[PDB]
């Protein structure tokens, strides 16, 4: 399975910790991502980045691993975001 828009991940960032986030759809006329990469669209900051599979991680299967709480800005909203209403617009 190759990732499509709506699937949700944990995803990495340099300087973050794996962070609860979705694949977005592309924006009529917004800036294509660089090869091998999604939009990504980070919960609770709702900022959107570009990222690569080495980087994102299936939300389901890693849970476990990644979504315990952290102090880290918006962090705590984007696990509230990512499991109660995840495919909201924000």
């Amino acid at each position: 399975h190759a990732f499509k828009p709506g699937d949700l991940v944990f995803a990495k960032m340099k300087g973050y910790p794996h962070w609860p986030a979705r694949i977005d759809d592309i924006a009529d006329g917004a800036v294509k991502p660089p090869p091998n990469k999604y939009p990504i669209f980070f919960f609770g900051t709702h900022e959107t980045a570009f990222l690569g599979p080495k980087d994102l991680f299936p939300y389901d299967k890693s849970k476990d691993k990644y979504g315990k709480p952290n102090k880290r800005k918006g962090f705590n909203e984007g696990l509230w975001e990512i499991q109660n209403n995840p495919h909201a617009s924000y």
